[PDB]
C-alpha cells in the first residue's frame, strides 16, 4: 500500500524463454494478492573483457512485456492468491535479432509495477525490482555490474523518479541497464550520460567522484570508477580527445592498454587532488575573535590567528600570505538594525572593514600581543537584542597545493573557516540569533563540506563548528547560518530591497527555482514560528517594506495568488517603513497555518 517488496523465489531460462516466480508484500510483510499491471524486462551482462581487452562490462537489453490483467498480456502471468506470482516471458532469447543469447552469461529480469489498484480498491504504489541469476541454475552469477547506488543520487534528488520518464523508474539499476548499446544511441550510455549530465554544473559535490562513487552494500563493484578506465567512459568528461586518431593524447586503437598506465590508485588520487588539497589548506589555521563595545558607542574588534591545534599565533607570520581578511558589523543578532545601507530606523550601516588586503594592514588596524585589534565607528546600540553587537569575518589566503605561500599576482586562493564573534556595550552575556531550524549539515550533500560561500567578489565563507555556539539533540555543535545576517539585513543588501536581500526570504528566493529542491526537510530540521516576535517588516522592494511572515511565505508565492488576501489577515506589503513595521506584529497567519517541514501546507479548519 506504501512500499512494495520483491522477493524472488526462482529465476531461470528455460531453452531460450526467461521465467521468473517472486513474492510481494507490504511495509508491515503483508501478502499483496491481486496485482494487476506489470511491466517484465530480460537482459544480459558481457563480462569485462569479453568483447576485448580493457572493455567494461556492458548490458544487452533483449526487451520488455508489459502485462495488464485487465488486457492485454503476452507472457503468461499466475497470480497464486497468496503473494505469490509466477511469469514467464513469451520471448524466447534465441530468437532476438541482434542479441546472441548465451545461457553462460548472467542474465537479468527487472519488474515495473504500475501504481494500478488491485480489485478490492487497495492503493498500489510504482515500484522497481530485479534479479540477476544464471539461466540454468538461478543461482547467484559470479560477475555483476553494480557500480553506483540509488542512495548516492537520491541525496541530491530526493527520488530518482523526478529526473525522467514521468516517474516510472526510481531504481539506479534499472536506468543502468536499458541504458547501454544497442537500445539508446551512442552517447546515451549509462557510463557517458550521467557524466556529461553534470561535468558542466555548478554544484559543489558534483566537482568530487565520490558523490555517485562511494562504497555501498548495494554496489559490489563501485570501485570500477577507478579501475576501468575506457576510451568512452573517460572520454564522456574528456570530450576533446579524440584516442582512435592520437589527437590530444597518443593514439589508441582499443581499451587494451589504459590500465597499464592509468593505474587506480593514480587515477583516484588526481582526481581527488583538489578537494583534498582545498582541506589541507583549510586545515592550517583558525579564528578567534572578541568584540568589546564602548562607552562612545564604538566597539574593538580584536582577531587572533590560531594555528591547527587552535592555539594563538602572531598574526605576522601568516600576513604576507593573506589575500583578504574581512569583516562585517551589526547590531541586533535577532534582527539586525543597522542595513546594508543606512537603514530608516538607525539610520545607520553595517561596518564593512577589511583588515589586511594583499598582505597589508588597512588603516586603523594594528598588530597587539600578535592579535589584530580595529575600532569600529559609533554602533547604534540599545536595549534588548540591540545591546549585542556581531562581527561575521572572512579569511582568503594564498596557496599552492596544501600549503600557504605568499600572495602575488596570479596566486591560488583559499577561503577558510569563517569566524563569528559577540559582544555588547552593557556587559552583560550577548544575545545570539536562532540556530535550532536551519543545520548547515543538511547544505553539505549538495555543495560539499568545502563551500566556499561567495568566494569570487569576497574572502569567502566556510562554514564550520568555528562558528559554532549551540549542540543538538545528541550533543553535536550545531553550525549556523546566522553570521550571513550582518549582510542580508531587514533591509536588504546593496538594492535596499529591490533584490529581497533579507535572509529569511534569500535562500528560498534563490532554491524557489531550482529543481532539486523539492521539500522544506532539506534544509529543516524545524520550523522556529516563535522568531517571528522579534522581528519587524522585511524590504521585499526598493524602499518599501512588508510585515514579516507575509515577506517570508511570499519569497515563493506570489502576493496576489494568496486567495484570501493580506488585508484581513493584519499584513502590509510594499508599504512605507513605519506603516509595515506598525503591523508585524499584527499577522493572524499562524492561527490558521500549522506548517511543519514535512507538510508545511497544514491548515486548522
Ligand atoms: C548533487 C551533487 C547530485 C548528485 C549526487 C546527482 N545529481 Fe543528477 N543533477 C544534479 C543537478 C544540480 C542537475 C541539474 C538539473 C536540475 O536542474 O536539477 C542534475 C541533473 C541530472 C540529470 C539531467 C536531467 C534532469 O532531470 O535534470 C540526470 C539524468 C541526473 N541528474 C541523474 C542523476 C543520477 C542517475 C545520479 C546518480 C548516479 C545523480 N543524478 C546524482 C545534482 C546531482
Ligand atoms: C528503457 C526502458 C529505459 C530506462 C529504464 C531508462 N531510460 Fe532514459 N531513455 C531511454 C531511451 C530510449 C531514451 C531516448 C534516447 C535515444 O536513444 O533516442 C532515453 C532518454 C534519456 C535521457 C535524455 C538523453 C539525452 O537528452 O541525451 C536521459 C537524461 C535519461 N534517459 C535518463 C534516464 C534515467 C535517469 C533513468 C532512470 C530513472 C532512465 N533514463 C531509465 C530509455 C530508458
Ligand atoms: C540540493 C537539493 C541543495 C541543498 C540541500 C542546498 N543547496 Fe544551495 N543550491 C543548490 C543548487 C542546485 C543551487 C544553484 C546553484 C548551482 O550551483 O547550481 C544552489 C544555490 C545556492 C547558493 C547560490 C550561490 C552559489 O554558490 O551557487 C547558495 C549561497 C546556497 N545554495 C546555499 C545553500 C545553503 C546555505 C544550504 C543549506 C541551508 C543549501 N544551499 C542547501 C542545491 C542545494
Ligand atoms: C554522478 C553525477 C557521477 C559522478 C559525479 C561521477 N560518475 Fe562515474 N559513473 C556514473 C554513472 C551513473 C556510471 C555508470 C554506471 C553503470 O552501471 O553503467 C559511471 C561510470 C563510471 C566509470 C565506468 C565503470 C565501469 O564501466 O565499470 C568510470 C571509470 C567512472 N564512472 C569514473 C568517474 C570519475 C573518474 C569521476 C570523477 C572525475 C566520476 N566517475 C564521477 C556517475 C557519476
Ligand atoms: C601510456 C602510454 C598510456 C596509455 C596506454 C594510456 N594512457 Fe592516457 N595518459 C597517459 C599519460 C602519461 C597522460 C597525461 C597525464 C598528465 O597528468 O598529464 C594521459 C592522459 C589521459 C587523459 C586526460 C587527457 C587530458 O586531460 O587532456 C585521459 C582521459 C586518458 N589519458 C585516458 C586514457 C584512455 C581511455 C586510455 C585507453 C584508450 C589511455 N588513457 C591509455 C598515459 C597513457
Ligand atoms: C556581505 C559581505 C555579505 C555576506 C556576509 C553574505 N552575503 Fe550573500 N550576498 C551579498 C550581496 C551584496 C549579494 C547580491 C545581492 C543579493 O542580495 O542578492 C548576495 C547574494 C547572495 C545570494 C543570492 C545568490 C548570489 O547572487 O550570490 C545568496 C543565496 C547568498 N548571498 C547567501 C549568503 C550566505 C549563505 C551567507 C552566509 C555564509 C551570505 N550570503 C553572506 C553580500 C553578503
Ligand atoms: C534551504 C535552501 C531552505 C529550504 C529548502 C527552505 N528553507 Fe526556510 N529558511 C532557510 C534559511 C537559510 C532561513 C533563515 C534562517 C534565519 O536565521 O533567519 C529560513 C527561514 C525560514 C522561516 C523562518 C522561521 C525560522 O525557522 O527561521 C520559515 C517560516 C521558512 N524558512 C519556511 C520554509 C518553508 C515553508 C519551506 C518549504 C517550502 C522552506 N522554508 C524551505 C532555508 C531554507
Ligand atoms: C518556497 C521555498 C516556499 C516557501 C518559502 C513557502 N512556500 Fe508554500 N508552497 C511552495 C510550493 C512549491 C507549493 C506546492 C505548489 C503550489 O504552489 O501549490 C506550496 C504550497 C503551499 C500550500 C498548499 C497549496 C495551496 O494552494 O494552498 C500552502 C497552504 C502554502 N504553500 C502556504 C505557505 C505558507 C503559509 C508559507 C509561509 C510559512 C509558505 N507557503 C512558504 C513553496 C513555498
Ligand atoms: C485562516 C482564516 C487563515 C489565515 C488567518 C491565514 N491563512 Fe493563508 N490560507 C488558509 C487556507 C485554508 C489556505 C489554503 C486554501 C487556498 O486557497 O490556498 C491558505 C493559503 C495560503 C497560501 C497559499 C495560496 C496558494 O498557493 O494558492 C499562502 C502563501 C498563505 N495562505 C499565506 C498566509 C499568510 C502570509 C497569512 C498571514 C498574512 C495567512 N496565510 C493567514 C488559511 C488562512
Ligand atoms: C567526469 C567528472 C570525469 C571523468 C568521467 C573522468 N575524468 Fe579525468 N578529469 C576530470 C576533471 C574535472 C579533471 C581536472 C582535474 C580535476 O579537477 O579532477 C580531470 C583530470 C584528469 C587527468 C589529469 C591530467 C590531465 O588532465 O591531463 C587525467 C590523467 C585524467 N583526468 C584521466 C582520466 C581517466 C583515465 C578517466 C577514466 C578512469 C577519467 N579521467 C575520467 C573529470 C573526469
Ligand atoms: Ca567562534
Ligand atoms: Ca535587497
Amino acid at each position: 500500500i506504501q512500499i512494495l517488496n520483491f522477493t524472488f523465489d526462482k529465476s531461470v531460462i528455460t531453452n531460450g524463454v526467461p521465467s521468473v516466480e517472486f513474492t510481494v508484500t507490504n511495509e508491515n510483510d503483508l501478502p499483496v494478492v491481486g496485482l494487476q499491471k506489470m511491466r517484465f524486462a530480460a537482459a544480459q551482462l558481457i563480462p569485462q573483457g569479453a568483447t576485448g581487452a580493457g572493455n567494461a562490462s556492458q548490458w544487452q537489453y533483449f526487451g520488455d512485456e508489459t502485462c495488464d490483467v485487465a488486457a492485454t498480456c503476452p507472457g503468461t502471468f499466475v497470480d497464486q492468491k497468496n503473494g505469490h506470482y509466477s511469469y514467464t516471458f513469451n520471448m524466447n532469447l534465441t530468437a532476438n535479432a541482434k542479441i546472441t543469447y548465451n545461457d553462460q552469461l548472467a542474465q537479468r529480469v527487472l519488474i515495473r509495477a504500475y501504481n494500478t489498484p488491485l480489485p478490492d480498491g487497495t492503493q498500489v504504489p510504482n515500484s522497481n525490482a530485479f534479479v540477476d541469476f544464471t539461466a540454468d541454475t538461478g543461482a547467484a552469477p559470479t560477475y555483476s555490474r553494480k557500480i553506483v547506488a540509488t542512495e548516492s543520487c537520491n541525496t541530491c534528488h530526493q527520488d530518482l523518479a523526478n529526473v525522467k520518464h514521468g516517474g516510472a523508474y526510481s531504481d539506479v539499476n534499472y536506468c543502468a541497464t536499458c541504458h547501454t548499446a544497442g537500445k539508446v544511441g551512442v552517447g546515451k550510455e549509462f557510463n557517458v550520460l550521467v557524466h556529461a549530465k553534470h561535468k558542466d554544473l555548478t554544484l559543489g559535490s558534483l566537482e568530487s567522484c565520490q558523490s555517485c562513487h562511494a562504497a555501498n552494500d548495494a554496489a559490489p563493484d563501485w570501485g570500477n570508477w577507478s579501475r576501468i578506465p575506457t576510451a568512452a567512459t573517460c572520454g564522456s568528461c574528456h570530450s576533446t580527445v579524440d584516442f582512435a586518431a592520437g589527437k590530444g593524447h597518443s593514439q589508441q586503437l582499443d581499451n587494451s592498454n589504459c590500465i597499464a598506465c592509468h593505474n587506480s590508485d593514480w587515477t583516484a588520487e588526481l582526481h581527488t587532488g583538489k578537494t583534498a588539497d582545498k582541506k589541507a589548506v583549510i586545515a592550517q589555521l583558525g579564528m578567534q575573535a572578541t568584540l568589546v563595545g564602548q562607552t562612545d558607542d564604538t566597539a574593538v574588534l580584536t582577531v587572533s590567528i590560531l594555528d591547527k591545534d587552535g592555539n594563538a599565533i602572531d598574526a605576522a607570520t601568516v600576513q604576507d600570505k593573506i589575500k583578504r581578511l574581512e569583516t562585517v558589523t551589526n547590531v541586533g543578532p535577532n534582527f539586525p538594525i543597522m542595513g546594508y545601507n543606512k537603514s530608516p530606523g538607525s539610520g545607520a550601516a553595517k561596518i564593512a572593514k577589511d583588515l589586511v588586503k594583499d598582505g597589508a594592514l588597512q588603516a586603523g588596524v594594528t598588530l597587539v600581543d600578535g592579535k589584530l585589534v580595529f575600532t569600529t565607528p559609533a554602533l547604534p546600540f540599545g536595549t534588548g537584542d540591540t545591546d549585542t553587537a556581531f562581527t561575521f569575518i572572512g579569511l582568503e589566503m594564498c596557496s599552492t597545493g596544501t600549503s600557504l605561500t605568499a600572495c602575488t599576482v596570479d596566486s591560488a586562493t583559499t577561503s577558510m573557516k569563517a569566524e563569528l564573534a559577540f559582544g555588547t556595550k552593557s556587559g552583560n552575556a550577548p544575545s545570539m540569533r536562532h540556530v535550532n531550524s536551519v543545520n548547515f549539515s543538511t547544505c553539505q550533500g549538495c555543495h560539499s563540506d568545502t563551500f566556499e560561500i561567495h568566494k569570487g567578489h569576497h574572502s569567502g565563507f566556510v562554514m564550520t563548528e568555528q562558528v559554532s555556539h549551540a549542540k543538538d539533540a545528541n550533543g553535536k555543535a550545531i553550525v549556523g547560518v546566522d553570521g550571513c545576517v550582518a549582510c542580508h539585513t531587514p533591509d536588504g543588501t546593496y538594492a535596499s530591497g529591490a533584490n529581497k536581500g533579507a535572509f529569511e526570504m534569500k535562500l528560498h528566493v534563490i532554491h524557489g527555482e531550482q529543481g532539486v529542491i523539492k521539500e522544506c526537510t532539506q534544509c529543516h530540521n524545524d520550523f522556529n514560528l516563535d522568531a517571528f516576535k522579534v522581528k519587524g517588516a522585511l524590504a521585499t522592494s526598493a524602499g518599501k517594506y512588508t510585515t514579516p511572515i507575509t515577506a517570508t511565505c511570499t519569497s515563493c508565492h506570489a502576493p496576489e495568488s494568496i486567495g484570501h488576501g493580506l488585508e484581513n489577515m493584519g499584513a502590509i506589503v510594499n508599504g512605507d517603513y513605519v506603516q509595515a513595521n506598525q503591523a508585524a506584529q499584527s499577522e493572524t497567519c499562524f492561527y490558521c497555518h500549522k506548517p511543519t517541514p514535512t507538510d508545511h501546507t497544514q491548515v486548522k479548519m
